[PDB]
Formats: C-alpha cells, structure tokens, sequence
C-alpha cells in the first residue's frame, strides 16, 4: 500500500497520537517523507548492523524481533516484520511509548534537524480535519 497526501494523514488521529503526551498534529506528518518517502515497503539496513524496518525505520536492535541481530532488547515482543505491513493499527504502540523514554522524538535522525522548528503548519494545510 502506497499512500497519497491527504491520504496518510487522516489515520494519525484514528488512532488517538492528536498532541499525544505533549505531541502535537504539527509533529507528526513531516517525519514519513523523509524515513519512507510515504512509502511502506523501505528496508534498509543500518551499518548498526541493524535494519530500518517499517515506515518509521525502526531498528531491530532496541525496539524488534528479527533472528538476525542478537543483543537486541525486542522489547516490543512482535514480529518486527508486522511492523511492514499496510494495517499500522498496532506499530505505533511502540510510537507511543519510546517517547515516555524521555530523550524525545530524538530516536529519529531526519525530523530533527530535517523536519523540526521547520513550518509545519503547512504539512497540515490544504487538507480537511
């Protein structure tokens, strides 16, 4: 499943992260362009010898379960390949939580300096709420 615009942005708030914990509709959006280009199906693979799984570029080493990367908490306890799939109604358990962590949205290395104090009001604009 590849998404369109306005066609990505409207289950974010299906599932209840609107100013989650402090997190704002401004935070979210810009994020995905710029880990999976709105795009599901990016796998790569950091020379952290871990891989970026799902939309979000999730390692395997901190946060999933892949076989292939030992030493890895797999803390979330799931196939870190469901992660991959178009139905995201379960990956972002993990979303919100790796916040309470308390380092912030600074597990990400693009949003940060490629998407934050930047507009987002715009990511936000055009589009029906």
């Amino acid at each position: 499943k590849v998404f369109g615009r306005c066609e990505l942005a409207a289950a974010m708030k299906r599932h209840g992260l609107d100013n989650y914990r402090g997190y704002s509709l401004g935070n979210w959006v810009c994020a995905a362009k710029f880990e999976s280009n709105f795009n599901t199906q990016a796998t790569n693979r950091n020379t952290d010898g871990s891989t970026d799984y799902g939309i979000l570029q999730i390692n395997s080493r901190w946060w999933c379960n892949d076989g292939r990367t030992p030493g890895s908490r797999n803390l979330c306890n799931i196939p870190c390949s469901a992660l991959l799939s178009s139905d995201i109604t379960a990956s972002v358990n993990c979303a919100k939580k790796i916040v309470s962590d308390g380092n912030g949205m600074n597990a990400w290395v693009a949003w940060r300096n490629r998407c934050k104090g930047t507009d987002v009001q715009a990511w936000i604009r055009g589009c029906r709420l």
